[PDB]
């Protein structure tokens, strides 16, 4: 999967074809926050800053996972802003 096919929402839904239904988090929320599912167990990847989650946990949010782990992610900061971000990253 090339990372620029994954731009639009609509794009990175199709991906999540055969992902785990006993995985708590759903495709429509990892699309969202910029994720593609990469075809095993429950990896997926942002399309902006090529950043790799995985073992999603009951009560994960994607957002909040794509600020904690990879805060200078230019997708994120357009999308949630950079308030949200520090926040995440323990500034208040
Ligand atoms: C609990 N919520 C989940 C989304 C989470 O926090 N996952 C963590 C994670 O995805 N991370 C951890 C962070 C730490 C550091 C910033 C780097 N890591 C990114 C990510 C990760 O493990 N990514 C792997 C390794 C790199 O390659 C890929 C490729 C595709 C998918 C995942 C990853 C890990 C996964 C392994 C179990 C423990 C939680
Ligand atoms: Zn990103």
């Amino acid at each position: 999967i090339s990372n620029l096919s994954m731009q639009t929402h609509a794009a990175r839904m199709r991906t999540f074809m055969y992902w785990p239904s006993s995985v708590p988090v759903q495709p429509e929320q990892l699309a969202s926050a910029g994720f593609y599912y990469v075809g095993r167990n429950d990896d997926v990847k942002c399309f902006c800053c090529d950043g790799g989650l995985r073992c999603w946990e009951s009560g994960d949010d994607p957002w909040v996972e794509h600020a904690k782990w990879f805060p200078r992610c230019e997708f994120l900061i357009r999308m949630k802003g950079q308030e949200f971000v520090d926040e995440i990253q323990g500034r208040y």
